[PDB]
């Protein structure tokens, strides 16, 4: 019953700029980006922050630029394990960085990074 | 920073509306939260968007539950103070919109989550 | 309706069941997760249903992980006051069921997060 914090990211993934065609596509352009970041912030601090990503679409209204039925994202997770970082401050700074990277690279005009404070039980 | 997410559980009931994919039922419940997002902004100025996710849910198939899992939909979203003054309103909002659409849906049953977060808007 | 929900994240073991898509990965963990839910519901009265996504998850190569991410699934549930009466013994039967699965799905690890909400049931 440790408890600690877990994120999540909603990240677009600009079509129109790597011309990605299905959801399986912008699902390995987004986790390979993470995969890149999250491994270079690990070389500098020693803390590497995994993420769950999911394929979603994201409901707005047309007139700020939505699609009909939803925009393509990807929802990134993850979550602060005891086991492999000591100082969940630093974790969440991380985090933040990695958002702001990821919000960069994929060329979005804006990115939401939530925290959530959660539970976490770890079996292995 | 601190605010409210929801999360929204909801059937896409294949026997009324014949879709035949995951994918054509996530643009399903895309469509009818675009609209009834819309019809409340026009009423109130409070426009609640979501990010929808594929899913299936599994129970009990004794209560109806399919072999392979009911086919559903995951809704989710979060009230953002720079289009929300009032995070109060944004929930009474949500609920009110989750009702709807458990009526547009024709679902017997629905969930609609409230969770504390802390939204990081960069822009 | 204060309450918890839970989330589990399993890898899907390509190299012991011999599968491909996501779709069939959800096909696979629902329906061992209807089994052993089912056993537990047996013992205890308490049935966990579970809300199952597509996912892949990305840490470091160096660690095993496939270039992009590996597959994996994500579960969800929330204790819902209509069928459980006590929140601590819902907890302790997803705790139960979360090792059963990662044992089921051959799996090293397994994650299992509790998670505070308010749920509001419409029926
Ligand atoms: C789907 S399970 C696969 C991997 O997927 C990641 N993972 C699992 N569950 C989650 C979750 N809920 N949210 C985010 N990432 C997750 C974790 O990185 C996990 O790694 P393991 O715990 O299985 O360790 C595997 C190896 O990798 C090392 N390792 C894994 N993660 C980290 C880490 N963050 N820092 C340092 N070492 C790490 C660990 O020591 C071990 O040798
Ligand atoms: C995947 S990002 C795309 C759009 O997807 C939606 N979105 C992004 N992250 C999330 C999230 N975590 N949960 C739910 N919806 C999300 C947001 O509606 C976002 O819009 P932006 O913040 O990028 O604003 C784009 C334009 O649209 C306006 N706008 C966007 N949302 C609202 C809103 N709710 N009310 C009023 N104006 C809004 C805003 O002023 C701007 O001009
Ligand atoms: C996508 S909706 C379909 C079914 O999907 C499951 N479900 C719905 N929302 C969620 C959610 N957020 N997280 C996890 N599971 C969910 C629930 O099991 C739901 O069942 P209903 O509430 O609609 O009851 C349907 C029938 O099944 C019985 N039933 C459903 N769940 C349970 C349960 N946990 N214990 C006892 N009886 C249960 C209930 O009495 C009724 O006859």
């Amino acid at each position: 019953m440790g408890k600690t914090l877990r994120f999540e990211i909603v990240s677009g993934v600009n079509k129109g700029y790597f011309h990605t065609n299905s959801q399986s596509e912008s699902l390995d352009l987004v986790g390979g980006i993470w995969q890149k970041i999250a491994k270079e912030e690990f070389e500098k601090s020693n803390i590497y922050v995994s993420a769950v990503i999911k394929p979603s679409k994201t409901v707005y209204n047309q007139e700020w630029g939505c699609p009909e039925n939803g925009e393509e994202t990807v929802v990134l997770t993850g979550v602060a394990n005891e086991e492999f970082v000591d100082d969940i401050e630093k974790w969440k700074d991380t985090v933040i960085k990695l958002a702001k990277e990821l919000k960069n690279q994929m060329k979005q005009s804006t990115l939401t990074c939530e925290f959530i404070e959660t539970e976490l039980h770890y079996f292995k």
